[PDB]
């Protein structure tokens, strides 16, 4: 089973790239854990933005493709890290990958809402996208940490 | 009003520091957003915890004298951004500085609870030491622009 963060938004900040490698680079080779960049739409002085993040959305989707879908967002679960170890597990049983969807400053569109199978908050706090992909990766490996019976590793 | 940072731990890593600095540099002139970072203790092979905690604690609660004490502790009041804009405005009206205090995995030491005025949660995850920090220094940002009608929220 890989996971796949699906994300819109390309050319992170350098120091997010840092990061964000660094959690990826802990997980092991029979636990892929891989990044998909979406293009943020432009939003010129007459955007149609509702259009605009439909496309970001069907973008999103179709990268996700069969895969089980968890969106990250707001009013999504509140897991905490057990829950979250608990959930990773749970992943396993159906044998799909799984795609985490993180939206652009607009959010995410309706399509993908409504294809969610799951939905997680990690904070009750507007939270801005690149710092996201950051606590994704680090949160998903610290349950990674938990269910292989692994310390923390603190770089 | 400066908002300060009592934080354990000196050995960040570059990427974190970056990200950091890259939301405490954008606080402007009149709100001064400062970092204090406090030694963590030596956990050795028969040291005892508590009063490792203990002593980082003293520390920490020396750096931050007599300002408002809000410290970061995963019971603490799950903020929305509209509500840690609210605070800041509440902070405002106190006169005093505001220190907020982070501890490393091993917690907060009850004499750090003890001294918290309000305390805030950021998460239901267990965040690490560091991305408390940037994530501290960007939602303070957040909710400084929308007390101030600056576009970043």
């Amino acid at each position: 089973m890989k996971l796949q963060l699906v994300a819109v938004g390309t050319k992170m900040p350098d120091w997010v790239q840092t990061g964000f490698t660094e959690y990826l680079r802990r997980f092991p080779k029979d636990m892929p854990f891989e990044l998909i960049e979406i293009p943020a739409g432009k939003r010129g002085k007459n955007a149609d933005i509702k259009r605009i993040l439909d496309k970001e959305g069907e973008q999103m989707l179709a990268a996700a493709g069969k895969n089980r879908i968890v969106t990250l967002d707001i009013p999504g679960k509140p897991w905490d890290t057990p829950q979250l170890a608990a959930e990773l597990e749970r992943w396993k049983l159906d044998g799909r990958d799984v795609s985490l969807l993180i939206g652009g400053p607009e959010g995410l569109s309706p399509a993908c809402k409504a294809a969610a199978e799951q939905s997680w908050s990690l904070s009750a706090l507007t939270l801005p996208h690149p710092l996201v992909r950051v606590l994704v990766a680090e949160s998903l490996y610290r349950a990674w940490s938990i269910t292989t019976n692994h310390p923390y590793h603190r770089e």
